[PDB]
């Protein structure tokens, strides 16, 4: 399962690495792994994937056009992995949105002025749901 | 604890409600509560709090300026609650960011060109951390 899920990404990296011993300190320090294992894990992983796709890879392709085909495949494999993990609310919940909230907003918007009245008049219901959520977490 | 944490919000609402029996269906349906109790709970609650603060309340104040002082206090009490829940990575992790990621990005940016080389050359380390994260969730 897992190893198999990461093989394409590792294969793509084996090519890329050849374009890049006194190593010095890691940029991707252990503290990063720790956040990945904590309550902020999803947000940390999500932000890192975005960082590599939007900032690092494009910059790297600009610095040396010869690595482009390989960095592009690395990027495609990383986006595919993200998609897989995201399709499962389990692995990357932080990149998923609530269908219920969307439904509430869609109904609210279609009700025009009556939507404002209704949402405000039900605020105590909202407070009750917040209490339920908190009650959940405390458990 | 909990009841006490929500009292100010409920007190503020008792005033507001007076400006707003055949009730018809709830806008804030049960499905919303369900998402609040699930894996998308944080995102759902976070989006709802934002919805009330940026969309509902301002609109309501515009429709009837007489409720303004009360909707404003309701809003302040809701922002205070959000702050409290957020200060605790436990209750609202989805509104928190990874200090480690920030440190990595700060170092990466200060290294200028060498940062690109380093981040790309450590991609396998990143893959290893992703594996760890996944290994975590599967557990």
């Amino acid at each position: 399962n897992l190893p198999n899920m990461l093989r394409d990404l590792r294969d793509a990296f084996s090519r890329v690495k050849t374009f890049f011993d006194q190593l010095d300190n890691l940029l991707l320090k252990e503290s990063l792994l720790e956040d990945f294992k904590g309550y902020l894990g999803c947000q940390a992983l999500s932000e890192m994937i975005q960082f590599y796709l939007e900032e690092v890879m494009p910059q790297a392709e600009n610095q040396d056009p010869d690595i482009k085909a390989h960095v592009n495949s690395l990027g495609e494999n990383l986006k595919t992995l993200r998609l897989r993990l995201r399709r499962c609310h389990r692995f990357l919940p932080c990149e998923n949105k609530s269908k219920a909230v969307e439904q509430v907003k869609n109904a609210f918007n279609k009700l025009q002025e009556k939507g404002i009245y209704k949402a405000m008049s039900e605020f105590d219901i909202f407070i009750n749901y917040i209490e339920a959520y908190m009650t959940m977490k405390i458990r």
